[PDB]
């Protein structure tokens, strides 16, 4: 078991998601909540966030 | 459901502090995510640290 304070993957996911340019605030906060619900999903959620970011690129 | 508009404001405040490095900001962002009710203490701590690291 990995504790959240000792989980670099979780911490990096939160920080990266905070920076993504093409998400809206609702999406960002939903990701933050989903990470709280299950930190084991950090890799999946970060990948999902990046995919949505890229689909939502303005050009 | 604690990730709301106030949480957004605090995370933005942390990353805009100009003298913190990325590991520092990531750590404060984690602490805010871990306990959003501590935004006030954490934001003040981050600003203090920022000022300690000013050129």
């Amino acid at each position: 078991a990995v504790d959240n304070k000792f989980n670099k993957e979780l911490q990096n996911a939160i920080y990266e998601i905070l920076h993504l340019p093409n998400l809206n605030e609702e999406q960002r906060n939903a990701f933050f909540q989903s990470l709280k619900d299950d930190p084991s999903q950090s890799a999946n959620l970060l990948a999902e966030a990046k995919k949505l970011n890229d689909a939502q690129a303005p050009k």
